[PDB]
């Protein structure tokens, strides 16, 4: 099928949210929005310096993410959405209608993939902090988890299959 | 004495361009533009990952910086402007009317300043690559250099004193 609602592709920095998010969006005929582009100036400066963001820094960004997810027509947005707080809020912007695709891997695989993809290693401090901040979403509602230690085309096919199952469940409750 | 034109506060990441840029803007009654806010989505993702930007990545951003500098009314914009290529292009947006405030310091002073300010150390690799990319602007036209190993209020006063000198020189070539 095809999930009848907005999709957030989450996961730590460097996990591939934008690549996966764009492929998902194209496959579903939905527009893709890169979450990074909605950070206020202050946040970008910190990221530019390689300094971690605080909860306070994120909230106005998450608010802007939430507003995009609230549109009528479905949208696919890349957003790390590391904490449970962040995801629960985002869900309120589209109650019972928001799906999350969780891209995940160990520090080693994540680091290797970035180097294998850009020729550069992400600073170890950045990646570890992301991982310590990450609160595993598995178990939470309408969440599809996909490991990244596989071809990109496989990661996308699997994310879409997971979304198709979520769609199946909706078409079921909607028709008792 | 205000410099009659736009001002770019340059220098590597963490040098304090935004703090100084905002102070200068207030002092001159000019609006301040945070250069970082004009990076296209692709650039922000790389910075978020702690990955350096390439020359190709920067030009779209530099074009947007140039467009803001081109307005008729003077603006103060924070922009690292590390290479001479970048600065020369930005000058073209405001022919003979652009001033640069170069904030600089050694790697250790820069690193400690950031820790002292945010409780965090900038990743060493990021700071080293910035400094490696930095092409010293001293000697280029209408450029005021200021070392950061001193109080912020002193950095600002000195930047403005330097801009006042540039203004004085224009007021001379003009009359």
């Amino acid at each position: 099928r095809r999930f009848p609602g907005s999709i957030v592709v989450m996961g730590v920095s460097g996990s591939g949210k934008s690549s996966v998010g764009e492929a998902i969006a194209e496959a579903c005929g939905y527009p893709f929005i890169e979450g990074d582009a909605l950070h206020p100036p202050e946040n970008i400066r910190k990221m530019s310096e390689g300094i971690p963001l605080t909860d306070d820094d994120r909230w106005p960004w998450l608010a802007a993410i939430g507003e995009r997810l609230a549109s009528r027509e479905p949208v696919v947005v890349s957003c790390s959405a590391l904490k449970r707080s962040y995801r629960d809020k985002l869900r309120e912007s589209a109650p019972g209608g928001l799906a999350f695709v969780f891209l995940h891997g160990s520090e080693s695989v994540l680091a290797e993939r970035m180097h294998h993809r850009t020729g550069h290693f992400m600073p170890s401090s950045l990646l570890q902090t992301q991982l310590e901040t990450l609160e595993d979403p598995r178990g939470e509602v309408r969440t599809v988890a996909v490991d990244v230690a596989q071809p990109l085309a496989e990661i996308v096919r699997e994310a879409l299959a997971g979304l198709a199952r979520l769609a199946e469940n909706l078409y079921f409750q909607s028709h008792h």
